[PDB]
């Protein structure tokens, strides 16, 4: 039911399709995780509502999300940070082949040490997702660079819906990734300078609005 | 869905007042909008700076008082035809104290636009299941502010649009056929950029461009 829900909305974004949703069928035959669908459309439409300009992002698999943020409006900069050597590559020769180059810089490396790299803007937008490495270290780091009423999206906050299933018996690993997602959304919404929300969509969405 | 409870949870820490009601509509078999859903427009309100809202369809005033507990400058009009409903929303209006921030407009929602066009609004809210939906967009859009927003609920009709063929029901067949034909209209209107969310019974947002 959930999955036919899904293919009919998604065909109903089929209309609004960019040049660069070709790409989701290279994430999908090669391993590759991209951003899901509704939830790229629904950020895309954040971006709109907020006037959000400058956007940091933690991780990448192939410079999709980069793109399709930077694909609303020429005056969109990202900043990406990503430490895998391959993902890294595919992201470069994406926003090469996609002339994107001007409005997304890779910086490459662990975001545990990227502060001094990335602070030369004040961003309008964070996107971290909750399972990826120390996620409650990185929302610390870098927060300090998000504008007020600016907006922290955090992915993932369901770990691909397993956070509630019997089935976590099956692998240690997502075990230990269940716990960091379930400890990260209790930290989360106990912040008091942020307003935050959770949506069911997808892999789980968060969204923090900074006070 | 067990994940669906594990979130409201999480939300337990933002309840209001009003939360009190979603109890009394379960028991009388009252719909009033989603819980997750109604968390992310109290958010969409914020992230606008909402001021201004209509609404079609009260019920018990639940969602139109989540929104005025936002801001004490929010104002909220919203219409509605029946009469038990009328009651519930008015009585609750008195007993939560928000008769200063909501108007009921009591009659047919084809019929209110001279009652509701005394204001430019910021956000609009319909069902796409309820009567005229794309009648509704049509007659009160041309209120909504450029860059304002209209925010669809229902437009997965509790699961029947994805395919109408597991519908039994000629009832629910006709349901689930004019909540297709909204949602395909609403993705085609050239001046209106709208994303849809298969959270809760689903929801379309929409920004007037």
């Amino acid at each position: 039911m959930d999955d036919l829900n899904k293919k009919y909305l998604i065909d109903l974004h089929q209309h609004q399709n960019s040049s660069i949703e070709v790409l989701r069928e290279f994430a999908e035959v090669n391993e590759v995780p991209i951003v899901d669908r509704l939830t790229l459309d629904l950020i895309k439409q954040l971006i709109r509502m907020n006037n959000v300009k400058n956007i940091l992002e933690i991780g990448t698999a192939i410079g999709y999300s980069s793109m399709q943020f930077a694909s609303i409006s020429d005056d969109i900069h990202v900043t990406t940070i990503e430490r895998n050597e391959t993902m890294i590559q595919y992201a470069k020769q994406n926003l090469a082949t996609y002339h994107f180059e001007n409005q997304v810089r890779i910086i490459e490396g662990n975001a545990l040490e990227q502060f001094e790299n990335v602070n030369d803007k004040v961003y309008d937008m964070i996107f971290i997702d909750a399972a990826k490495a120390q996620s409650k270290k990185f929302f610390e780091i870098y927060t300090p660079l998000l504008k007020h009423q600016g907006l922290v999206i955090t992915d993932n906050v369901l770990y691909h819906g397993f956070v509630s299933d019997i089935g976590i018996v099956r692998s240690r690993n997502v075990r230990q990734m269940v716990k960091k997602v379930q400890d990260y959304n209790e930290w989360l919404i106990k912040q008091p300078g942020y307003t935050t929300n959770f949506l069911n969509i997808d892999d789980g969405l968060a969204i923090s609005i900074k006070g």
